[PDB]
């Protein structure tokens, strides 16, 4: 049996500016098995125009990027939150600006 931790990197495609559209991503990584839940987060809220890849496999293991298109504003908080069995609890990673 193998058990590996979803790696998550949260990035805008181009440095923030509030007003100006861009591309928000979560890309969750080498996570084993392939049981997951990932959303992305606006404000404590599910963003429902979402894209994604087809869930797919590396031999190096599972791999999903998630992605919306945005227009952040200056108090608007973003995040991607993801469960794993190889998480103690879901985990909530921010979009730092
Ligand atoms: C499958 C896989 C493995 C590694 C991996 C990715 C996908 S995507 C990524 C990444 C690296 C740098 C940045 N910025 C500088 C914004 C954003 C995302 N890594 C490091
Ligand atoms: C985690 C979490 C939960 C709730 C939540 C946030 C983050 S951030 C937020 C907010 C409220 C007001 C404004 N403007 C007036 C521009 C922008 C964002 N709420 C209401
Ligand atoms: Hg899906």
């Amino acid at each position: 049996m193998i058990q590996r931790t979803p790696k998550i990197q949260v990035y805008s495609r181009f440095p923030a500016e509030n007003g100006k559209s861009n591309f928000l991503n979560c890309y969750v990584s080498g996570f084993h098995p392939s049981d997951i839940e990932v959303d992305l987060l606006k404000n404590g809220e599910r963003i429902e125009k979402v894209e994604h890849s087809d869930l797919s496999f590396s031999k190096d293991s599972f791999y999903l990027l998630y992605y919306t298109e945005f227009t952040p504003t200056e108090k608007d908080e973003y995040a991607c939150r993801v469960n794993h069995v190889t998480l103690s609890q879901p985990k909530i990673v921010k979009w730092d600006r």
